[PDB]
């Protein structure tokens, strides 16, 4: 069983946390976004999402970097930084991910996610968990890299 906690989308960008812990590799992140018919955001896409109201308190992949978007300074989120905070030094490789859905609304979309449209056949139950607790479950797989399996 896999839980995927997702957020609001902001200019198409959203955050995905797997199994309540930093547990996604960069290869898995691309596959996971592909399951949402999405891609890893570019830094420009992320900056526009930030400008629409997106912030999290979790490291996640974008294309090329691991970041935390921050609007409001918080001492426990990205060392009190604002803007798209870029992780510079870390020993480790597993984070959450951001994803970008080009078909989402242009600004804040805080409706819930009710599908995992591009998952593959598989036996494991994947549950999308919204911030409001609503859930969408479907049996499937999204990982293509043997290293992640
Ligand atoms: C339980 S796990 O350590 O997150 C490995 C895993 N990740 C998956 C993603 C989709 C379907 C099955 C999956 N099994």
């Amino acid at each position: 069983q896999i839980d995927l906690n997702v957020t609001c989308r902001y200019a198409g960008v959203f955050h995905v946390e797997k199994n309540g812990r930093y547990s996604i590799s960069r290869t898995e992140a691309a596959d996971l976004c592909q399951a949402f018919n999405s891609t890893l955001p570019t830094m420009d896409q992320m900056k526009l999402a930030l400008s629409k109201g997106f912030e999290t308190c979790r490291y996640g992949f974008i294309e090329g970097n691991v970041v935390i978007p921050r609007i409001h300074p918080n001492a426990i989120c990205a060392a009190n930084h604002t803007g798209v905070y870029i992780l510079v030094t870390s020993n480790t490789s597993h984070y959450d991910t951001y994803c970008f859905n080009a078909s989402a609304p242009p600004e804040e979309d805080c409706t819930s996610v009710t599908d995992l449209p591009n998952s593959f056949d598989g036996p494991v139950t994947i549950t999308i968990v919204n911030r409001d607790g609503t859930r969408y479950s479907k049996k499937g797989e999204y990982r293509t890299h043997q290293e992640d399996i």
